[PDB]
């Protein structure tokens, strides 16, 4: 079990690192993206988003570290989508990009800190 | 295991710090204006096991970064194509996947 879930939480990493080149990818080719990117529930709709959606009963020894990463993943993709918003409506600014990689970088501090409380 | 739990820090901070590379060159893209590859050089005189896993990084890492400067060049200059998005997803993951490499090689 514990090999299993540690299996799902680096493929998260390598799945949002595609996001974001696709997110750039779509802003130079001018597309309409997709709705990983587009949608207001956004973080549903990724492999990482159903896996968390669909775990079940937590233990209240995991359950802090698991609706910590949720949050972080939710905040993530809202971001993103407020991003694209305003780059596609010309009214963009640096603190939309901050905004983002800060929301980035929680959401891979909150899958390393669930990481070390497993294999302890 | 002091000496095993210092690599696998640097490994986690090489992912991070390449997530922000990548806001970056979008953030430069959109306005119109390394640490692991240091560390990669200090690891000093290594021994017949740990080579294959540290070579096989080193030259992913350099790749990866190929494939950065060429699409930005193409971008600038105006003669992009899907084929040089794909290029760099494609080294992205071949880095990935060599750090994780070595990550389960010292774990055992
Ligand atoms: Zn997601
Ligand atoms: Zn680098």
């Amino acid at each position: 079990e514990i090999d299993a879930i540690l299996l799902n939480l680096n493929k998260a990493i390598d799945a949002h690192y595609q996001w974001l080149v696709s997110m750039f990818h779509s802003v130079v080719a001018r597309d309409a993206s997709k709705p990983e990117i587009t949608d207001n529930h956004s973080y549903g709709l990724c492999q990482f988003g159903r896996w968390i959606d669909h775990l079940g009963p937590l233990d209240n020894d995991e359950l802090p570290y698991v609706r910590l990463m949720d949050s972080a993943h939710q905040h993530m993709h809202n971001c993103g989508r407020e991003l694209m918003l305003a780059i596609v409506e010309n009214h963009w600014q640096d603190a939309h990009f901050d905004a983002f990689q800060e929301g980035l970088l929680s959401f891979t501090a909150a899958l390393t800190d669930y990481k070390i409380y497993l294999l302890t």
